[PDB]
């Protein structure tokens, strides 16, 4: 019901999709560490979205900070650097890992929408950072999906 | 936010669920080709839903056409022909492939709802064909799930 | 569109997520029987949510009864009894089975929200029992996820 409650739950659903990718996609050590850090960040995003903003909090805030987003942006550029240009649009799938990352990607985008909806409902009580974080995360998951498809992505083909 | 944006995103989520079925369900060659064609059609459905209808477009339209739907309807009848009558209601699951197709099936039905919602919000700017396509696709995925369960489906049992 | 239709469909999506857990998580005999019973209950929950309540029905009702909920509550206590105290918050994932149960858990919570929304839209024509059932089911799936992670859960870690 509550816009904050919905956004929080969607973050949890996106987080579980990353857990499935890690558990069923068998990523290498490097990718594993990146994904595990993201699971930790998504918990933070959920806590942030669920907690209304208060003036001069006396408790340690658990909020997504700009540095979280700067970090995803850095990983995006670092990982995308070693990839060839796309010849056609990518269809979701390929290796078990790429397929599972595409699933997480789409769930993350659904979570981004509710995070923005939370902001719309409480412009003064909800931070826009969780939404921006999820916005950058889906782009990173797209890149990682490509990284996880060594032999090329599944491509769309014009009807005729 | 936008009804078109939501419908588009749900199609992408359904498309990723089909990608997982293909990647983790190890379907045979025949089923693979059918599912790959559907992934291509779902991209088209997304492009259609996201693009508002314009009079006398000067660009090649990327729209779901009736022929897409006629094709799914044909596959439905062709595949359902070799199946026995249901003794009870089917519970989602069984083989890895059938279970993964049931997951995609339910996501497709969620996408169908937003496609219809897009039509409701813009009766003159959104085509009903994407929604009809998704409507027929969930029925086909139900049939394929049965096809992928050679030893029988998981059946519901009256409480007592 | 219809609040009952949406709630019904979400129950079906949650049911398919349990089917994936069973099909890809390879649970032992005990867990299998519990999950299979839940799939049967979720069918009932869907039928209940989809069928508006009528006075003096002449047909056998297919409704979630309090006994369904009492049963989940009993399993929750029985399974949680053999588990150690949590040292930190749990991140969704771990073993294939635990990861798949966390995915189902989050879908069940999404279904709970629409079941409550159905009640809100038709306070006199929709039972609150399906919603209560889903409320208890996500807590049980959390417990089972822990049970399925013999070597410990994936834990959240404070930023610094």
């Amino acid at each position: 019901t509550d816009a904050r409650l919905v956004a929080y739950a969607d973050c949890d659903e996106a987080n579980a999709a990353i857990g499935a990718a890690l558990a069923l996609g068998h990523p290498d050590t490097q990718i594993t560490d990146v994904l595990r850090q993201i699971q930790n960040d998504l918990f933070d995003a959920g806590a942030d979205l669920s907690t209304p903003i208060v003036e001069n909090p006396k408790h340690p805030p658990l909020r997504i900070a700009q540095s979280y987003i700067d970090r995803l942006e850095g990983w995006c550029d670092a990982y995308n650097a070693g990839l060839p240009a796309l010849k056609s649009f990518v269809l979701p799938g390929g290796s078990p890992l790429s397929a599972l990352l595409h699933v997480a990607r789409t769930v993350v985008r659904r979570a981004e929408r509710s995070a923005w909806a939370a902001v719309d409902a409480h412009p003064e009580g909800v931070s826009v950072l969780p939404a921006k974080y999820l916005n950058r995360l889906s782009d990173l998951l797209f890149i990682l999906s490509r990284v996880a498809n060594p032999d090329g992505d599944v491509l769309w083909r014009p009807g005729g």
